[PDB]
């Protein structure tokens, strides 16, 4: 299944201070990722942490749970985009420590405003819609914070799905370095 | 298996007596039929009263408002009659009858509530969808306040949840005018 | 129950008053029936006006444009009437009535939006399908600008997302000319 | 639901005007109805022109070729009219109208492409099935070149993928002769 | 949803007045019954005036087709077969069972002949019985095709082991039909 | 896909730190485990605090109250922490932490609402079923009022519909005590 | 059940030989596992060559491009071996092996073809997805041209439809370097 | 649910210690990977000691089978093939690709060979490409069967046009296996 | 769920006693497990008898014939024991035990019948499929006559339909040798 090395390969990735946030994001991934982060901080709260991101997005609450944990812990977090980073995946990618957010050369990065659904009486529709616009402003604020772009530019760029290449994402402020090979 | 009476079907004879049936759920198909019946009876006579029998659980708001607009357009006096139950858009159509000519049989049930709906898509689309349903709420409440002569406030308070009324209670509320066991 | 009226079913009697019903979703079957009704009423009189009652949520785009092309082809003036709601292709048919004879009942709803679609298959096929959906987007916009007399810029702005309008707002936009509550 | 006019149904009245409708997907059932209408209209008169209204997304090729062969068989001029859309077998029947009498309303879409199909079973059966549809590709390309006056090369280049055209783009390709906003 | 013409019939009953029977679409026991009633009726109005069968079928149930076949041969009238669009499986059989010299096809039709298919399930005795039945069937149909094509059983066995698709002109050479018709006489 | 740490699994390692995870919907299994974990931690120490990480959209009400009753029973200080989301019974357990030790991360969402349910069967059964859901409404309202220090009237008004709060709003309402953007 | 050979399961034993298996469809789950093995083998030695056995019909393009970016990143020579078949993303990883070290067993099949996808929603969204698919096609076309040394016209021409190759044909095209019937 | 024997393994890992690899059951990419790892491992423990393949398969994915085939020919060891119960489609190919003179079958097994099947959908260009591929495949496998059976392609083309079922003794005459084994040496 | 006894699982302990279980439907997977157990027990000792417990409703014939050929291949005496039921391929394996060492518990049911199958496709394919299963009928009848010492005629008469037997009725037919209530 998962290969054993010398002790399974994924626990071996955890010893190198590497956390994988690959695949769709839900509360289960949040629980696992958060527990990995808190663990690495207890072994060393100063030695950097590497988060390998290859995700299409996922549940918004779950991602913001991972986000708050990245910002909470004292370690530098190195984010690395592998394959794809879309929706909340690009949020985790951008929340890496400044100057420590990376991408491999052929990745794709995409940002967009949240989606949702509301059913029920008009009052319930009214409440549910207030919540989705509060969410839209919340995620927008976070992107502007870590991209150092105006909230204004974020609003324009995220109204629809905006796809970027590693270099386009660097200029936009999503990542800092595009790496074809080890330094 | 619609019965034929003496050479008509029972419903075509009912249209001949100037009687329109609004029974069952209301959708555009029901609207289309009822609208055509009303416009036809008005061409025969724009003075002779028209009778509507309502036994509906409600249905699509636009379709109901199409019937509502048609009731208001035609010049005839319209007699509404609640049979069994009149809920949602049914209670609106019932109350939209000509003043003094809105009726109910003794064991009927009447129900009003705010509209319901659904929104899907991006947050931008949700905002748009949600704006429309609050506008519909203000539209239907305004119509109800008009024909009950009640305050918009009472309207809101009552329609926030499902409020079931008895024929007798709906007469106090302003939905109908008369509760009838036998003809006068 | 289609009622029988005095020897006529209620819908054939409506056709005798020169009234054509476009209620419900629009598909090739609806386009077929409406087109046949228009050509017939033009054969009884190529001058006497025809009345189109609209209560539609939209539907198949080609079918709608088939009806639109017929309204413009026949020589009669066509009076359109929105009852209940006329949205998407319904509002186009509403606006395609002859100027000054486009009406609405007081509590109707009118809505306009850009077309939606789907593409599947190889990258080359996706290119072709999207070029087609864009051409349709320009096609419907040009038709909408024509009958509302609104600038193509306003139409582009107004139809990027869904626009719900009241009878009066629609009059202002140029979709209809008259709002009525009584004869 | 078809309206009744005087006294027949509106589609039978349209056949009275020498109008055949080819709307909707094309299968052997439409072929029966279309073929029977054409052969009948010829017995009424082998010279009075016949009008075909096309609003079709395509369909079964043999059924379409059945109509094509019948269009060619009868002696009458055939006026084709594209309304809404004519794609796949529809654009063939549209283009097969009598030269100079092939029409389209201004906002139609016209589309041409090579046939699609499917094969299953042993390799030997697949080989047969693959030969049979290359034969159709050569057949439909030939018919299109014949009536468009285009070269087979052009047909081959144009029909390798879905090629969507505007009414005037098809007039230019040889698919129709006239684009009409209003009656001449 | 059938148009009504001219004393006023539906277009299909008007076709029957012209002595034209449609065997268009798939063949099942319902189509067999309808075609058989139409054949017996037209010989009843005239047992000599030719009868026309319009064929545009992909095949269907074998017994149903052999039921139509047996009636065609039974009635006294000449039967003119016309392939329109397509005639495959039993459809080509009915096409070829027309009276000699009066079997026609429009220019772009397709003709296809093939051996029968079937299925067997159950105990072995049963499987055996069923396969024997299918063999006897292949043989029957092969013999019919030979009789009407005038081809030897050897050519038929070779030609129908797999799906054999033909053009009208190929069908005329093979012996399934006699005339191909580009425009009227 | 659970990693191993030095040698336990990360989740048994969290129990090693006296940290209990209440993530996901709350059902009877979750409750079982959480209760066991809490009791174990009490066994290991009657004084050292216990930490609950709450990231839940709600779930079965009895199940949630089973966890609640356990929190109040055990003597340990209980630190509650909202991560991601704490809604329905999740917000109840969050507010049920020991006073002064209830926390939330900056971008969490908190939501409170009255219970929902269902009734089917005879009128007598509906009456009985409906009496119980009003009893939970009063029970859950009382619990919330206790730990938020809000009057029962303010709770009743706020929980009639879904009430969403941010961490700060929740601090003001009385659900949590501190909003942490980083360690102290 | 995967056998134990000594104590190792045979797949961990293959990782011991610096052999990574890329068999089956490629998705994000394979990508993590493939990437973790590649990164691990480089830490055992950034010089001892790594062998990838490829028997894949393709899969998600981004997931495959994740493996590709990793192959180019690490410093080791990577030996690619086509076993059975390498189609779609499989032939790209295959062609991305270290120059001079890309292999295939005698009876394998190789296929290269342009990416496929889907777009749904408003025309505005359709444009975005259609632009994204065009960039993917140009991106993968560039990658194939880099490692096959073929000009971009030849790639566009060869990948417009499904292009199937034999080991000797793929060797000529530039996808692999050696076809082996036996060890040397 | 595998029994554990004798330092204590499961019965299947104990079979691998005897240099016996099972290709029993249908063949897919998973079976190909498992068999390939087992072959490469046993040549690694000994590249000379013979390897035994137990075959009881109804066939499966063609590429997967040709993947196992290519490995059998690649490794240096003699491979002894043993047909147990049944070997049909690719299963008989793996059976016949054993090293000459070491291809065996138990007395009541069945061997069946047949041409490949497949499917094609889409536009015509695509159908064409796909059928070409299937043809090239028939040819490939036909060539393999000839090489290991020593039969001419003409005999193979004739023999595999339809499902050809054989007895062990018939398979020995045809050239698929060398020895039939009633009881041990 | 299998109990653990000393220390192994109860089925591995049963293999220690030289007991192979053939319970449940027989397919190629049971054949692998049964065949591997027999070949393994022979390497432990080619003379110590082996016991097969049969409680089976039949199954795939080739899988059953795989076990039959292996039973014959090994040198050991095989004691067959019918427990519960042995029908279709089960009664063959039961009767194929070493002469004089084939047993049944008192209340078992034993059944023999001719094989069943299925054929689909062109007539020519049906002919092949029908030949193949008449070959199995002749094969299984022969094996049954061999071990029952019955004539093929009797086998043919008995197996044309389902023939159910009691333990003593099978001893008499040649299917087993001993019916045992209690240990001798
Ligand atoms: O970090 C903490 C935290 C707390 C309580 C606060 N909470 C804040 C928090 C909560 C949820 C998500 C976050 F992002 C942050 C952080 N407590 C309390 C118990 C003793 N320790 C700790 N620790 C060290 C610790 C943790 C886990 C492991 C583990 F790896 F073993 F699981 C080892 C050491
Ligand atoms: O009874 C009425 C009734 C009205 C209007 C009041 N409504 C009250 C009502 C409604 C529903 C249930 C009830 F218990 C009572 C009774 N009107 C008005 C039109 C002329 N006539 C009538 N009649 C006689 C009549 C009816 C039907 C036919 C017909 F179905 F045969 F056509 C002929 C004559
Ligand atoms: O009422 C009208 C109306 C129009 C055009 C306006 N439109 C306004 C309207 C539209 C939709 C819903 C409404 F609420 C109001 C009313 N026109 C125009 C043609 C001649 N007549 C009419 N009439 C009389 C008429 C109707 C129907 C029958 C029939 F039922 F017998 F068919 C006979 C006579
Ligand atoms: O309008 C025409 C048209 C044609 C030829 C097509 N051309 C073009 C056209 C325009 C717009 C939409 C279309 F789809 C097609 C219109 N032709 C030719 C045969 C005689 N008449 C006509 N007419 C009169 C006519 C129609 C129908 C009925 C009936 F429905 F009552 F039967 C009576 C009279
Ligand atoms: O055109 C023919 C045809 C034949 C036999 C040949 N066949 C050839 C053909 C051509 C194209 C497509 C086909 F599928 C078949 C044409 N025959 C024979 C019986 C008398 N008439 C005719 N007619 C006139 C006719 C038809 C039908 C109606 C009716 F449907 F209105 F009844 C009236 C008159
Ligand atoms: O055979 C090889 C092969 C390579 C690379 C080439 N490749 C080509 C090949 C041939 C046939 C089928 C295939 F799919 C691939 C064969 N390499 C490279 C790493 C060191 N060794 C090897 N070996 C020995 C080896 C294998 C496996 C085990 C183990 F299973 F025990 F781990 C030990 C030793
Ligand atoms: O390669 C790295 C890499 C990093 C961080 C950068 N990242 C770049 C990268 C990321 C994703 C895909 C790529 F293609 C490339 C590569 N770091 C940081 C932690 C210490 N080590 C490493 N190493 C050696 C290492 C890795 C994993 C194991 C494991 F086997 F334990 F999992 C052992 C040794
Ligand atoms: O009872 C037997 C029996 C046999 C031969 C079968 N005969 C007949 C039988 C009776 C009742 C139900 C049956 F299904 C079968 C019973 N044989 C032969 C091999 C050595 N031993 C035995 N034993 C002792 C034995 C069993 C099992 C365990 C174990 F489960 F612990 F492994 C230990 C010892
Ligand atoms: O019986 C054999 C057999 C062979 C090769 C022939 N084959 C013929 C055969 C007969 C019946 C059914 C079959 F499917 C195959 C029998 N070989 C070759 C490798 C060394 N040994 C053996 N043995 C002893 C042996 C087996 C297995 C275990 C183990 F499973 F416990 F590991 C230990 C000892
Ligand atoms: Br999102
Ligand atoms: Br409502
Ligand atoms: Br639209
Ligand atoms: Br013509
Ligand atoms: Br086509
Ligand atoms: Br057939
Ligand atoms: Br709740
Ligand atoms: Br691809
Ligand atoms: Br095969
Ligand atoms: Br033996
Ligand atoms: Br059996």
């Amino acid at each position: 299944l998962i290969p054993i090395v010398v002790y399974d390969i994924y626990s071996r990735l955890l010893r190198e201070r590497i956390v994988c946030v690959m695949g769709p994001i839900d509360d289960s991934v949040a629980s696992l990722v958060i527990a990995q982060l808190l663990f690495l901080q207890s072994e060393s709260n100063k030695k950097p942490i590497h988060m390998y991101i290859n995700s299409p997005g996922g549940v918004v609450t779950a991602g913001l749970a991972i986000y708050d944990t990245m910002q909470y812990i004292l370690n530098p977090i190195c984010t690395w985009c592998v394959g794809q980073a879309a929706s909340m995946g690009s949020l985790l990618l951008a929340a890496g420590t400044p100057g420590m957010r990376h991408s491999l050369p052929n990745s794709r990065i995409m940002i967009h405003q949240p989606s949702g659904g509301a059913r029920g009486q008009a009052t319930d529709i009214a409440i549910q819609a207030e919540e989705i616009m509060k969410l839209k402003k919340q995620l927008y604020n976070i992107y502007a914070k870590h991209t150092k772009q105006s909230l204004q530019v974020i609003e324009s760029a995220m109204e629809r799905d905006r796809y970027m290449s590693p270099m386009e994402a660097q200029e936009f402020g999503i990542l800092d370095k595009v790496l074809v090979h080890p330094p």
